[PDB]
């Protein structure tokens, strides 16, 4: 079972939704959160984009920029359309590394490139519940629709609704210290929420959880027009529920290690954890 | 039988053998061949880089340039040393597509990343013939290399000493339409001279083809940096001369597409192979 083909983004969509850089303006809950080591992050978020999406967002982007994906499903463009493939809950590769998925992902696209009839499902939100009927249209990665547009494309592999596995999280550091000062990090996920707002917040950590507050960072990062990490539902969705706390007490446990361990060193998040009583 | 893990360049390498760019000076060999289309062509070459040497090109890159890789051989980095699975003739991979070399090579990398005592192959040009040892380091992908200095990357798996492969052709002039005008290409290989220089070529043939003599793209080509596609041996390697012949048949093959469809349109390489050349 590979999961039902399903639209992410129409061709015709423009700027993804949930864009936000860190120079974006915080919208108020409660007071507003400290802005203190903000708008130096060379960072960004969105949901997932159409392939003109990305053109669009490109225009902005800084030289150096990358795209970072962090959708563990497999997923890319068909025509214009950014489109995956959906189990339930949206776990597609379960428990899978970034190089499984994008040889999986690889294959599901050659198989609808320049093929007819293709059928593609829509939620609601996105003109559903009929689906779309399209092809021939060109298959795409989006590792090669960044790579056409001269942008940089790293992909890390969670779970929708999840934390990012240890071995993400320890990639993802190491990724982040290897980093010349000019390089610019673009996030997105499906949705732009809860994957994207994860690893800016992580970002954000990486530079300023040794000068500013846990909360801030949380409620700054939900601001820019993020997700709210510190949200549970009131009993209706204990599933759900469960992987927002345990999501919520690795992003303590990172702050912790970011306020001993300022960007990611002198130990890296495996090695630090090693430490734990 | 992954082949023997071997040094491509050192990581105190710095810019990389066989450098060039499409604004570099020719050497004659034979007339300077024509110069007519090759500044504008947004196209550089090199052989295999360290670490450092990739950070070295960047320094002279424009915005918006990709690193595409040409190497069907299984290869990244181990510390900022690129190294790579040789196999007899380096034929790792053998007609194996990027999808299925990029998730091999991962599993080669992950098994040497941050391990002691990593014997690496060299070969005498390459500091060789005694072997070097190294480790603990990490290991990664080019992919990886390049999203960490904010520059594209785009695998295409050619075999060393083979033309690519018309689904790697064909996927490339897809590529090559799909570019933004600004869009800057670097080609490497291990060597930077055959896989490069008929990439380079291509690139040339898809804007100058209808303008440009098919010898002078060829002769320029070379004078910028690159191998001579143009070349055979007496008879002594006589299974390298086949595939050298099919490359060059491919290459003027290629340049009479071009010259029907300039840029790559408005038929792609595969459609008017089907609809017998023209």
């Amino acid at each position: 079972d590979v999961g039902v083909l399903t639209l992410d983004a129409p061709a015709a969509s423009a700027l993804p939704h949930r864009f936000r850089t860190c120079f974006f303006p915080l919208t108020a809950s409660a007071a507003v959160p400290s802005r203190e080591g903000l708008n130096g992050l060379r960072v960004s978020g969105s949901s997932q984009f159409s392939l003109a999406g990305l053109a669009l967002m490109r225009e902005q982007f800084p030289p150096r920029a990358v795209i970072v994906d962090l959708r563990r499903e497999s997923h890319g463009f068909l025509g214009g359309n950014a489109v995956s493939w959906r189990l339930p809950d949206n776990q597609g590769n379960p428990g899978r590394d970034a190089a499984f998925v994008a040889e999986a992902e690889a294959a599901l696209l050659a198989a609808i490139d320049e093929r007819p009839d293709i059928v593609v499902a829509r939620e609601a939100r996105r003109g559903g519940p009929t689906p779309l009927t399209l092809g021939p249209l060109p298959a795409v990665s989006e590792a090669q629709a960044a790579a056409s547009l001269g942008l940089g494309y790293l992909r890390l592999a969670v779970s929708d609704h999840t934390r990012p596995d240890d071995a993400v999280v320890e990639r993802f550091v190491r990724f982040s210290r290897s980093l010349p000062p000019d390089v610019w990090l673009h996030f997105h996920s499906r949705g732009g929420a809860g994957r994207t707002t994860t690893f800016m917040t992580l970002v954000d950590m990486l530079r300023n959880a040794p000068s500013v507050a846990f909360e801030d960072i949380i409620a700054r990062q939900k601001a820019l027009g993020g997700s709210d990490l510190a949200k549970t539902s009131d009993g209706s969705a204990p599933g759900r529920d469960a992987l927002a706390r345990q999501r919520l007490e690795f992003l303590r446990r990172f702050y912790e290690y970011a306020r001993a361990n300022p960007g990611g060193a002198p130990l890296g998040w495996t090695a630090w954890l090693a430490g734990g009583a």
